[PDB]
């Protein structure tokens, strides 16, 4: 569709409430802190369906739309985590893992907004721990830098997913201090057949040993390749095996 | 300068034998004594005045003009008789590997391996013997042609390396398409591995990966035997550089 047509329709999705969050746990495999997440964006058409990422993503990031929807993801993570603490019976988050679009990091009044979402909401920004791909950071390098230093002199964490989906040079990581390397999906699913994807998996583990950076597999479908990630040295998990996807957003 | 310019230049320093090859020795680092010495061909030009002439004061002209298949042509045909005099000389040292470096231009030309077949008839030297080399970065630029064509010297016997491997804008996953029997490691990274952990990583992720994908590994570069030691200890293959031995004279 047209610049027009995809405007008003990531509009009316935020105007009529049609995306929500949902929290996917993400489980320790060594030896203990408190829970950690990661949100995942859901979207529903005005007839009810999942609209599938590749369904809005592309055509909204072509517009530089998706400022627009990480704007709504932080307030209503924000919002949420604190309406879930004044229940006391649900457990803390300590990581609150939350993605950001590329072109949110190449948006210079993005810091002003956070900082003013951690003011009003009273988060401590240690608890939030956000994610970009390493192909976008990559790819926006200049950007991801500065992008990553400011947010954290506020004092949150900072993940790269997708890793080693280009299996390219970590050179570039000197640079970006991230917390976290977490695996790309497709090396887990398949490591236990594929010795290429089992060597990968390796590696990524060894870039953590080197870099002082703790690891998490995506995608962990079964509790035999969770052992084998266990083995190896990776420090998280997060899949199928794991535990499913929960509402977040109320 | 122009086209004619360097047409002459070329061919008058083809002419004048003012091109000529060095050998530059690979050692082993692992255990095993098969195989005989194993040396990389490196080419040198002298200008008329007796002065080397440095690539890039020459190759991006020849490249321009399309003058690097020839020059590759002298190369191999160089190459093929200077190993045909040292077999007949009972003293000097066998070869098991010859490595020679090809331009990107040669991997595109199909008339090579009908060249390269007729050098192998009146030289007879054992295919197996001959290591042929491109850098990664032209390998991928240009991907399907290069498979094409290190399959067809694979079975005309022939043994290849990718070189400046991981330099620049590189990805481990061209590899798997990529036949190859060695992989050298581009000198960045070898270099300062001793002080910086990051390069040092870097080496012991792509010998990882070379192994687990077939491949034997060299490390470029080395320049002290410190930075032989630890290579050994990572498990690289082969090392080449000031600290191994300097290159010598290779062509008469
Ligand atoms: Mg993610
Ligand atoms: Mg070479």
């Amino acid at each position: 569709g047209s610049h027009m047509t995809w405007v008003q329709r990531i509009h009316l999705a935020l105007e009529e409430d049609r995306f929500s969050l949902y929290a996917q746990p993400i489980v320790p495999l060594g030896e203990e802190e408190g829970l950690h997440v990661e949100l995942l964006l859901r979207l529903r058409d005005e007839g009810g369906r999942l609209v599938p990422p590749l369904s809005f993503i592309p055509a909204a990031e072509r517009y530089g739309l998706m400022t627009l929807i990480d704007r709504w993801v932080v307030e209503n993570a924000f919002r949420t985590l604190v309406e879930r603490a004044q229940d006391p019976r649900a457990e803390p988050i300590g990581t609150c893992a939350i993605n950001l679009s590329g072109a949110t990091i190449g948006d210079e009044s993005f810091l002003q907004f956070l900082t003013e979402l951690f003011a009003r909401y009273r988060i401590p920004p240690q608890t939030i721990c956000f994610e970009v791909t390493e192909t976008v950071a990559v790819a926006n390098l200049a950007s991801a830098i500065r992008f990553i230093n400011e947010l954290k002199d506020t004092g949150c964490r900072f993940s790269l997913d997708d890793f080693c989906a280009g299996m390219s040079s970590f050179i570039y990581l000197k640079h970006l201090p991230v917390d976290y390397l977490k695996i790309d999906g497709s090396f887990v699913k398949d490591m236990l057949e594929d010795p290429i994807d089992r060597a990968m998996v390796q590696v990524i583990n060894h870039i953590g040993h080197v870099m002082g950076k703790r690891t998490i597999a995506e995608f962990v479908e079964t509790v035999e390749v969770m052992e084998a990630l266990r083995e190896i040295g990776i420090d998280y998990a997060q899949g199928l095996a794991i535990g499913a996807p929960l509402p977040f957003s109320r």
